[PDB]
């Protein structure tokens, strides 16, 4: 897996969210959670 889905951590230095169905990385400064907007 390269990125990371809703409900999960995901590191803005290397493990991104999954994009396209809008999830976002909350904070993401490094370190974020994938919610859905």
């Amino acid at each position: 897996q390269g990125c990371a889905f809703e409900g999960e951590s995901c590191n803005v230095q290397f493990y991104p969210c999954c994009p396209g169905l809008g999830l976002t990385c909350i904070p993401g400064n490094p370190d974020g959670t994938c919610y859905y907007l």
